[PDB]
């Protein structure tokens, strides 16, 4: 039904989608201003780590400061194969994508990193309140020359 | 309010019920979870230490796989289940937790807990493709496997 309230939900979803698109296409020195897409208290970061705990970057300013490090350590990064999923919540989206680029972490050799990613984006007032990255840390270990632990699944049917 | 749209709404509602039922399947009922899939339906684990998915292809293979899964994760429960519909009536995402004993050949019995994302795509009201995404490091830990620590030298606080 075409009511003011359904219309408002559609408008919000449409706006938020454009910000997801923008986020996912932000490259190069533009990454130094990606933080401006977030609420002042917005959070971003990596939810799949070797320690099992997220690394959460809290606050728009902290995200901007973080961008300096990310641009250093992933100097040519691009997201590819981007699929945006709207949800029943006009303020929540998921993205499935791939990503590739050099990885330049001090203490490791320079390497090439490729992974499969899921990102979660939650909005408030048309800015991102929470972004979260989910990936397979093992592919990052590979890129850094770190030996990947192996699980044997004996008896797993074929 | 158009038949195209009434059809999609119905398909999405039907498919959501199937996602709910999959997520709440426990115990011996797991031996029949494969009945939720198309005959050629695929399920499995998309985040593995090898970097390649472990795909289980076909309804019959998924039922055979259930035997293994019930032995290796004998009391498994999904919890904190959040179901995301999408613009596609035939594609859902689930974010949840899961926990239970892990009992793999050649590793000490453990307690495995993880955070999960599942993707479910549908055809003809049955699951055509289910994919699990988790952090393999938590599964290493549950099996007593040492996990390396990545150092992020510049990383601000
Ligand atoms: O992979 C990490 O070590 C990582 C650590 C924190 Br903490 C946050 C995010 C992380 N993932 C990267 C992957 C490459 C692009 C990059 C970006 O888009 O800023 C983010
Ligand atoms: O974690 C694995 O080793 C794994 C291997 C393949 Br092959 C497929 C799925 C896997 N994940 C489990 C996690 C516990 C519940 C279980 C189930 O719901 O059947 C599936």
């Amino acid at each position: 039904e075409n009511t003011s309230e359904n219309r408002a939900q559609v408008a919000a979803r449409q706006h938020n989608r454009k910000i997801v698109e923008q986020y996912m296409h932000t490259r190069g020195e533009a990454r130094l201003k990606r933080h401006l897409l977030f609420t002042e208290d917005g959070v971003g970061g990596l939810w799949t780590t070797d320690s099992g705990q997220p690394i959460a970057i809290r606050g728009r300013e902290k995200l901007g400061e973080h961008a300096v490090w990310s641009l250093q350590c992933f100097p040519d990064w691009v997201w590819t194969d981007i699929q945006i999923f709207e949800t029943q919540d006009p303020n929540w989206f998921w993205v499935e994508c791939r990503g590739e680029g050099a990885i330049v972490f001090p203490g490791y050799p320079r390497g090439q990193y490729r992974n499969h990613f899921l990102h979660s984006f939650r909005f408030e007032n048309g800015l991102i309140k929470e972004q979260r990255e989910f990936m397979n840390p093992c592919e990052q270990f590979r890129s850094l020359g770190i030996e990947v632990p192996e699980v044997r699944r004996d008896g797993l049917p074929s």
